[PDB]
C-alpha cells in the first residue's frame, strides 16, 4: 500500500525559481506512477516523481503553495503532502505614494517643527521592502528621519531675504530620495521634491 519516506514534505524555493528547475524530488515504495494536484505552476513527473515549475512564480502574488502527491501501482494510493515556500527577492522598486508634495510654511519657524512626511512603498518582505530616505542635495534647513518619512526645521532658520540664489533654493525645495535594504538595493525611479511656499509673518 506504497507510502513515502514522510508525510509531509516541507521545501524552499526563490520568487526567480526559473521555468521547468527542480523543486522537489520524491520516492514512494512498499512499479510506481505520480500524480500532483493543488497548483498549475507546479508538475511532477509521473515515473520519477521529479516537482518542478511549470511557470516562473511571484512571492508579491503568491509566497506560499501546497501540493498533493500520489503514489499508485489490486493497486493502492498513498498521499503526501508538499508545502513550497517562495523566499522574497528583492525585485521591486519602492514607488513614492503622493509625491510631488505642495506645502506652506511660515519663514522664522523654529527649530524641530513638522513640514511633512514623505512616503514611498515596496511590496517585498523584510530588508527588501524596508524603506529609507535621504535628501540631496544635503539640505542645511531640513531634517528627514531616513527610516521614517518626517521632515522637519532645523537650527539653521528660513529667511526669505537671504540673498545667496542657492540657500534660497534649498529653502524652496527639498528633493527626498528613497532606496531599499536589500542586495542589490533598489532606488525608486525618480527622487521626489516637496515644494515649499515660504510665507512671512506680515
Ligand atoms: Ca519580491
Ligand atoms: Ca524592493
Ligand atoms: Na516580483
Amino acid at each position: 500500500p506504497p507510502t513515502f519516506s514522510k508525510p509531509a514534505y516541507f521545501v524552499s524555493v526563490l520568487e526567480n525559481i526559473m521555468a521547468g528547475a527542480t523543486v522537489l524530488f520524491l520516492n514512494a515504495t512498499d512499479s510506481i506512477i505520480y500524480s500532483l494536484e493543488g497548483s498549475s505552476q507546479f508538475r511532477i513527473n509521473a515515473r520519477s516523481g521529479e516537482i518542478t515549475t511549470t511557470s516562473l512564480l511571484d512571492r508579491e502574488t503568491k509566497s506560499e503553495y501546497i501540493l498533493i502527491v500520489r503514489a499508485v501501482d489490486n493497486q493502492k494510493t498513498g498521499i503526501a503532502t508538499v508545502n513550497v515556500t517562495l523566499l522574497d527577492i528583492n525585485d521591486n522598486h519602492p514607488t513614492w505614494k503622493d509625491a510631488p508634495y505642495y506645502i506652506n510654511l511660515v519663514e522664522m519657524t523654529p527649530p524641530d517643527s513638522d513640514v511633512t512626511t514623505v512616503v514611498a512603498v515596496d511590496p517585498d518582505l523584510g530588508e527588501n521592502g524596508t524603506l529609507v530616505y535621504s535628501i540631496h542635495p544635503p539640505n542645511k534647513f531640513y531634517s528627514l528621519n531616513s527610516t521614517t518619512g518626517k521632515i522637519r526645521t532645523t537650527h539653521v532658520m528660513l529667511d526669505r531675504e537671504n540673498p545667496d540664489p542657492v540657500e534660497a533654493e534649498l529653502m524652496r525645495k527639498i528633493i527626498v530620495s528613497v532606496t531599499d535594504c536589500g542586495r542589490p538595493p533598489l532606488k525608486a525611479t525618480s527622487s521626489a521634491t516637496v515644494f515649499v511656499n515660504l510665507l512671512d509673518l506680515n
